[PDB]
């Protein structure tokens, strides 16, 4: 096949209509405004192409076959890589002054909101809480279909080692944390009645409340309904299982996936931050995977993590 | 206007035809191959949009009005900025393994050459040496004045070159010949040590290079041989801007010359990356060389002719 | 000279002391925490080296000689270039997990604040509102900031003089006459819903455009801290924006553009620092706000006062 | 601990000695020349810290315990991440003109070669084929096992190579010989097509060359290949069965080694460009075999299938 014909450059390179040129006097910098946003759209199509393929692997039960975890992780990594380039793409619009923008602003009258249909589909398909005709069919499908947050949440609940009958990760974790905090209180109370001792008693009482808050299923159920948390309590246990036992072969690639989901999340946030900066330059943590950020910030000592029995060691291996 | 309608996303987001899907079994990674090269093409259209606008400012005599130098420099800077992003865009294809590429390679059979019409137009329009409707644009790119040619014409008009006036080349040759003579006297005075012969050899090598600058005949030979592109009078004008860059009238032209070299090595880095990508998946001469050359003539600061108060106000 | 001796690599490559290793068990990832922050410090030293040299060109009156504007602009550009790399440097710490960080936090107990002396000196020297270090920290607050030195230079902008050109007078006359002519065009339209939306949008934009000429409102915000540049420096900055094409204002426009880049790059670095702190531990102040403000007054091109041939030759090299 | 004391900023921020300032007239831009190369050195120390830790995991037999593969892959990724930043660091020196460089070049007289001890140790420790105290570390780097050597030893232990069980090389040779024969039959059926007959004969020679142990043994001795023939079989096993859980992280490692390799080459390319910019690279890559094995264009269906006994094992 011929390069231009394979890429359909007859459509791609014939979609640049300068509204200034069309409505009278052509403003040169307006071409940049078209090309930059068209390039963002090409990349949003690729991000959606990868996101939907990953979403489908989970939905159609393929993610159960652990062989597919290489494909799942690599595609999510490609999404973060594409998002890193889109964040760098703001440097192109930075070459157009706010003064030069004003010379063509009246020909298109740009709103400051996120007018991209693809970006709204991307936000909905990942799991963002938060006028289009025919496009409202795709937008309704994005809200109705299972989000990546939902599909990951369902998969996280199936994490091995959670079963109370076998291994019982949450039970052993609560036992080691309660016994570890009690052993730390004994070490702190042993010290002299100095001001440095009372600063440690107050800091220990604050950290003890935080550590034990992890086990309050009712507090989590309250935050879930309040919107302050998105993952189910059983999915929190499964995500923490993967974090604490990431070295175990069966949990190595799932850990890369969880790391990748947090990267995509903060990359989406950096892109939105840059969009807002650009809007104000020219005119003047509600993250999908907050639970993953939360579980990684519970400062639990390495030695308090329950040990792995030789029956569980051979089970969490390929 | 509406976002999707203004951007004509009905054409842009409906031009992705996977040859694997069309010819039977759809290969997922093939979509990346389409989108990456389509995005390169959108940026080549923008690069050409800027390059042609700058090329026209020179061709239509607007570059004579010095007020347009902000517009010329800023648009050339935007070209280097876009080129920096295109070099970074290779990281996207780096996320596709050579093994995964092979699974769709047979559906399109990719040649290793630079099959982009826009990139060939970009190369010809800057000044890189040399279907049916597309062949009209490809012929026009070779026939029309290149950016190298338009810059060369403008460089010949640089103030300060006139032999009656300041006579830059004459004073430069006089200070360099006298500076080299003064250095030879200092070097020959030393004892016959190994450190002295290292200085005699290094001086004789630098002397040959410094005086080579004034050999108009040698330059005329290299120009015809293709090893040099700028006319001898344009070399003098470019060096005038380099040596007197601090002077207000030469501040923005210096930024322009700096920018042309940036674009040059960025085009070369993009071509280098293209070759790396081709070998990664299959396995199988700079336009402004004179500007790079003039910036590496290692001429001492004090040998540069001083500026008279009449030339300083000018 | 010898490479390692010239660079003093005997100090540079012998300043990495892992507190985990020294206090018992060595944690591998802790070396990254040292190297990243040391590399930020090397770049802060270079940023300060450039910032102070530019600050001095203004303070010693060299910035008066327009020949020095290439040196001023290029060094400020180098600062933005270095800042772009420091923002990209967050990708290195991103390769260390919050879990691995916990394994060595406790050996150093890191505070979430901006504990860098060099970064505080950089903030103070640009114009952001102990012991031997306290001498440099006091000097940074006492000496003239880059905002102050640029403000003084902006007040000397040619074309502001009321006797000759009178930029602010002609600008107020064209904006007041342009808004009046626009009100006449808007009132002429039929009683449609699109007409009432334009009457409301015009009344809002008219209030904003005329606010530019309210010296009292600006003097109030200046004292409140909500604005930093003097009213005469605002006029000078707007003169450079509107007549940026004019040769004498080409490089000063690049400088003003560069100051805004550095400003939002400093803000992006601070934003990234906050993100990194919350990533590892868990849960506006723009020096040149006036320049951002003057660039977003959406004044039509034709309303800008025209340039007379006497002013054209004056603003030329 | 306190920020500046923890970082030992008393040494770090007091090691900038401008040779121009010390030898008389201080040149401002010379500070950038010091800081850029000092920052490269801080990162080379970190790259070596990671490279040696990974090198040790292989050397001390920890890489046998597959649990350590997350630590191995993530640290090798961190090396590529740091190398990406060092390639981007050339943009800082790009802000210093060749003309401004000349104003301080005489105070240090810079050579065009790679004068970094740390970079030479990095090259030797990966597997690339000053004096005194430094010569002890430089000798140790050549004598100790390289990353190429440690990876080569590990690759020879790849499961599935055993001729009794699975016999990967045997089944691969059988399917490739039968597949090429079936392709020859399809091609010879067409009329005298001639571009496909010539391209088939060339590709057939390349595909079968994979099984010529003698040709590989010759190239290995000649230096044109670095990995042992048994390590090539093991690397190809990981490539073809990358989807298999036990080969997922090893495939990431092999991909990462090639990324580090081409990033080292891009850094060297940029160093050469920078040297020529201020004054007047090729396929000699440590992991050439990994690049080679990834570009053998063997059809997906010719890859031997996986039996349920081998599927549960991997
Ligand atoms: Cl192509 C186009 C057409 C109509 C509006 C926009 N608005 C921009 C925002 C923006 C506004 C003023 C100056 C710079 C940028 C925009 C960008 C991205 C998204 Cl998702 N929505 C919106 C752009
Ligand atoms: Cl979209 C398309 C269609 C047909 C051929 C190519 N060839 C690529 C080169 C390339 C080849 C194999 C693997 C990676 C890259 C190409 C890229 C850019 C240019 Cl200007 N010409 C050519 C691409
Ligand atoms: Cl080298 C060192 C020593 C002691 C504290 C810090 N604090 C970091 C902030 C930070 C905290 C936890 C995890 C990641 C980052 C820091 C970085 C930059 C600055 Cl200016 N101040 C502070 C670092
Ligand atoms: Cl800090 C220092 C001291 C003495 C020599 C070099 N040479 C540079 C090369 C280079 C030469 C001229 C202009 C720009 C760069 C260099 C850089 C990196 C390495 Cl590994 N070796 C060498 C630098
Ligand atoms: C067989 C399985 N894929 C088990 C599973 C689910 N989530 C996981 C996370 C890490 C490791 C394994 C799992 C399944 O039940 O789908
Ligand atoms: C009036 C003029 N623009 C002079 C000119 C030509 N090349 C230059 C370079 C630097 C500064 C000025 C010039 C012209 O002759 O076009
Ligand atoms: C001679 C002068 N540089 C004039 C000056 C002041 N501000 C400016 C802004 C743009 C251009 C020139 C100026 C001076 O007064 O320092
Ligand atoms: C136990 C083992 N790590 C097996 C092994 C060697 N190379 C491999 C590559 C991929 C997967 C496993 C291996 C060893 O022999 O060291």
């Amino acid at each position: 096949l011929i390069y231009g014909n394979y890429l359909h450059l007859e459509k791609v390179l014939n979609a640049q209509e300068l509204q200034s040129e069309t409505k009278g006097n052509k403003i040169h910098d307006e071409h940049l405004f078209i090309i930059t946003h068209q390039a963002y759209e090409l990349w949003f199509k690729q991000i959606l192409w990868e996101l939907d393929s990953v979403r489908e692997i989970f939905q159609n039960g393929h993610v159960r076959d652990e062989r597919n975890m290489l494909k799942v992780v690599s595609r999510m990594h490609r999404v973060s890589v594409i998002l890193k380039l889109l964040v760098q793409q703001f440097s192109i619009l930075e070459t157009m002054t706010a003064l030069d923008f004003n010379d063509f602003r009246e020909y298109l009258s740009p709103a400051s909101g996120f007018q991209s249909l693809q970006f709204r589909l991307l936000e909905n398909k990942i799991g963002v809480l938060q006028f289009k005709g025919e496009e409202n069919e795709l937008l309704l499908k994005s809200e109705q279909e299972k989000t990546l947050l939902e599909l990951v949440e369902a998969w996280l609940e199936r994490t091995p080692g959670l079963e109370p009958h076998g291994f019982n990760f949450w039970g052993k974790l609560e036992k080691n944390i309660t016994r570890g905090l009690e052993e730390e209180f004994i070490r702190i109370q042993a010290k002299e009645e100095s001001e440095e001792k009372e600063e440690q008693v107050a800091e220990f009482q604050k950290q003890k409340e935080v550590l034990l808050s992890l086990f309050d299923e009712k507090r989590h159920e309250h935050l879930l309904s309040k919107g302050e948390r998105r993952l189910s309590y059983r999915a929190l246990q499964g995500a923490l299982m993967i974090y604490f036992y990431r070295e175990e072969p069966r949990f190595q690639v799932p850990f890369q996936l969880l790391t990748s989901l947090m990267d995509i999340d903060s990359l989406m946030t950096k892109w939105r931050y840059n969009h807002v900066c650009m809007v104000h330059r020219m005119l003047g943590r509600y993250k999908v995977f907050v639970d993953l950020f939360n579980l990684s910030t519970y400062l639990i000592p390495r030695h308090w993590i329950p040990k792995m029995n030789p029956t569980i060691h051979k089970f969490l291996e390929h």
